[PDB]
C-alpha cells in the first residue's frame, strides 16, 4: 500500500459542511490518506474554537456546566464517519509539539514544569498523556458504534506532531519516551499501526550531510532527535519525516536539491532498518522564486521511484466559511501551503500522482 496522501488539522473543530469538503476533495483528487490532529488541550484553546477535548487534566470532552459547545471527539466521530463512507484512510496525531492548539506546554503548565520538555520526563505529565491517549483510543464513535481501536478508516496512531526535545540532544530522551508511549498505545490496541510523528531529523550519521552546507542542524541532533533509534523501536511501524527548506534555513535555489537529499537519505536508512517510510508533510511557500509545482514534482518522483511508501504535502483545505472564508470563499490560504481542488498546477500535479501511486 503506496498512496499519495495530505494533511488538514481543522476536522475535529469544523462543521459539517467544511468536513465534507476536504473529504470529498481527497476523494475526487485521489488522495488516500489524510493526516489529522486529533487533539486540543487546554481550556482557552477549546474555548477560542468552542470545541473540547482535554481542557483540564482528566476532562475529556465539554466540561460540566458548560452549554452550546462542541465536543471534538463528536467532530472526530463526524470525520471518522465520512472518511470511512467515501473511502479516505486517516493518521490522527495525539499531541502537538507546538502550541497550536495547547501542544505539549499546555500539559507543562497544568502540571507546574518549567520547560517544554518536562512534558518527556514528569511522570504526572506522562499519565495524563495516557491517560488522554486511552480515552481517545477506546472511544466509541457515536455515528458507527466501532470504537476507534476497532475501526480500520483510521490507519495509524502518531506520539507526537514534530516532536523536539533540545534540552536533550543525546536524542536518548526522545527514545525512552517513544519507547514508553508507542508500547503503550500496542498495549490498548493491538490492531492499529504506531508511527512517531517526527520531522526526522538526524543526529550526526556517518556519511549523511546536508546538500550544500544548509540546515546542518536538522543532520547533526540540534532538536534532540535520532531518527533511526526512534524507527529501531519495536512498537513503531513505520517513519515519518517532513520537509520544509524555506522553514530550516536553505537558500531558495537549494530548495529543490535539499529535499531531493532529505528524502533520498530517510528512504536509503529506513529501507536498511526494513520498514516502511512516509512522507508525510511537505511544503514550499507559495511565493518562493521557484517553480513550486516542479519541486513538488521532483520530490514526489523521488518517493515514487526510490520506493517510499507514500508522500502527503501540507496541506489540503476544502470551502470555508465564517471569519475562515477568503475571496473565492475558501478557506484560506493562512500559510502559504494550502492546496485546494481547483485548476491550479499544484492540484492538477497531485491529482496525476495520486493515479502512480
Amino acid at each position: 500500500f503506496r498512496f499519495i496522501g495530505s494533511n488538514n488539522y481543522y476536522m475535529h473543530y469544523k462543521s459539517n459542511r467544511m468536513i465534507d469538503s476536504v473529504l470529498e476533495s481527497a476523494r475526487d483528487m485521489g488522495i488516500k490518506v489524510l493526516r489529522i490532529w486529533g487533539f486540543l488541550d487546554g481550556e482557552s484553546y477549546c474555548r477560542d474554537k468552542n470545541t473540547y477535548m482535554h481542557p483540564e487534566p482528566g476532562v475529556f470532552g465539554v466540561p460540566e456546566g458548560i452549554s452550546n459547545a462542541q465536543n471534538g471527539f463528536e467532530r472526530l466521530d463526524y470525520t471518522i464517519a465520512k472518511a470511512k463512507e467515501l473511502g479516505i484512510k486517516l493518521i490522527i496525531v495525539l499531541v502537538n509539539n507546538w502550541d497550536d492548539f495547547g501542544g505539549m506546554n499546555q500539559y507543562v503548565r497544568w502540571f507546574g514544569g518549567t520547560h517544554h520538555d518536562d512534558f518527556y520526563r514528569d511522570e504526572r505529565i506522562k499519565e495524563e498523556y495516557k491517560k488522554y491517549v486511552s480515552f481517545l483510543i477506546n472511544h466509541v464513535n457515536v455515528y458507527t458504534g466501532v470504537p476507534y481501536r476497532e475501526e480500520p478508516t483510521i490507519m495509524a496512531w502518531e506520539l507526537a506532531n514534530e516532536l523536539r526535545c533540545e534540552t536533550d540532544k543525546s536524542g536518548n530522551t526522545l527514545v525512552e519516551w517513544v519507547k514508553e508511549m508507542s508500547s503503550y498505545i500496542k498495549s490498548l490496541d493491538p490492531n492499529h499501526l504506531v508511527a512517531v510523528g517526527d520531522e526526522g531529523f538526524f543526529s550526526n550519521y556517518e556519511g549523511f550531510k546536508p546538500y550544500g552546507g544548509e540546515a546542518e542542524w536538522a543532520y547533526n541532533g540540534w532538536s534532540g532527535v535520532d531518527w533511526k533509534k526512534l524507527l529501531s523501536i519495536e512498537t513503531v511501524d513505520f517513519g515519518t519525516f517532513h520537509l520544509y527548506p524555506s522553514h530550516w534555513g536553505v537558500s531558495p535555489e537549494n530548495y529543490a536539491q535539499w529535499g531531493a537529499k532529505w528524502i533520498e537519505d530517510h528512504i536509503k536508512i529506513a529501507k536498511e532498518i526494513g520498514k516502511p517510510v512516509v512522507l508525510e508533510e511537505y511544503g514550499i511557500p507559495k511565493s518562493a522564486p521557484v517553480n513550486r509545482t516542479a519541486i513538488y514534482r521532483l520530490w514526489n518522483d523521488l518517493v515514487y521511484d526510490l520506493g517510499g511508501d507514500g508522500a502527503m504535502f501540507w496541506m489540503l483545505a476544502g470551502i470555508g466559511e465564517g471569519s475562515d472564508r477568503d475571496e473565492r470563499g475558501y478557506y484560506p490560504d493562512y500559510d502559504g501551503f494550502r492546496i485546494v481542488n481547483d485548476d491550479s498546477p499544484e492540484a492538477e500535479l497531485i491529482r496525476e500522482y495520486a493515479k502512480l501511486f
